[PDB]
């Protein structure tokens, strides 16, 4: 069964700003999500220092970038800490409320969209290039979940019956029709080199 939830009003507002504002420098979505992955990998790494059993669900700490032209998706995969149901439905939204407001304020004073990550809400930059985002995630303390949103003010959560992922998070970007450049190998490489060059975890760009 699929539960449908309303975004907090501020988040829905931010999402619509991201979708509606004319802003050509869309490529920053990728460093935002890679950075989110890196924080999540840092978290499970730190936690395992005092409980090595936390790595029973997978020892490898890394990031995969997987384009698929047939499906028109770009997937960012990590083996970080993963998200619980509570994170998905409640906690992320609660923390995002302040960041969103600060960001929206900054945006006059003349900040720009590329600065979204300094407000801890970089995830929503996915909406610069994706019409729909699906997030598959698994935390040690919980079951595997599928979060999904095409914006418009709501998101869904369901327990995921797909392939089990061990531990971590996959963000599946269903790209907008005019955003398929982000499926191209050389465009992805270029972006990773420019914005994510010093991430402390292996980043593997899959080819097709
Ligand atoms: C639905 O997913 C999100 C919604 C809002 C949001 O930041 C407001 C984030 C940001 C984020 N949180 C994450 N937690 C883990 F363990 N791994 C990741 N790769 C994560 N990315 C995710």
């Amino acid at each position: 069964e699929v539960e449908t939830f309303a975004f907090q009003a501020e988040i829905a507002q931010l999402m619509s700003l991201i979708i509606n504002t004319f802003y050509s420098n869309k490529e920053i979505f990728l460093r935002e999500l890679i950075s989110n992955s890196s924080d999540a990998l840092d978290k499970i790494r730190y936690e395992s220092l005092t409980d090595p059993s936390k790595l029973d669900s997978g020892k490898e700490l890394h990031i995969n970038l997987i384009p698929n032209k047939q499906d028109r998706t770009l997937t960012i995969v990590d083996t970080g800490i993963g998200m619980t149901k509570a994170d998905l439905i409640n906690n992320l939204g609660t923390i995002a409320k302040s960041g969103t407001k600060a960001f929206m304020e900054a945006l006059q004073a003349g900040a720009d969209i590329s600065m979204i990550g300094q407000f801890g809400v970089g995830f929503y930059s996915a909406y610069l290039v994706a019409e729909k985002v699906t997030v598959i995630t698994k935390h040690n303390d919980d079951e595997q979940y599928a979060w999904e949103s095409s914006a418009g003010g709501s998101f869904t959560v369901r327990t995921d019956t797909g392939e089990p992922m061990g531990r971590g998070t996959k963000v599946i970007l269903h790209l907008k029709e005019d955003q398929t450049e982000y499926l191209e190998e050389r465009r992805i490489k270029e972006i990773v080199k420019k914005h994510s060059q010093f991430i402390g975890y292996p980043i593997t760009l899959f080819v097709e």
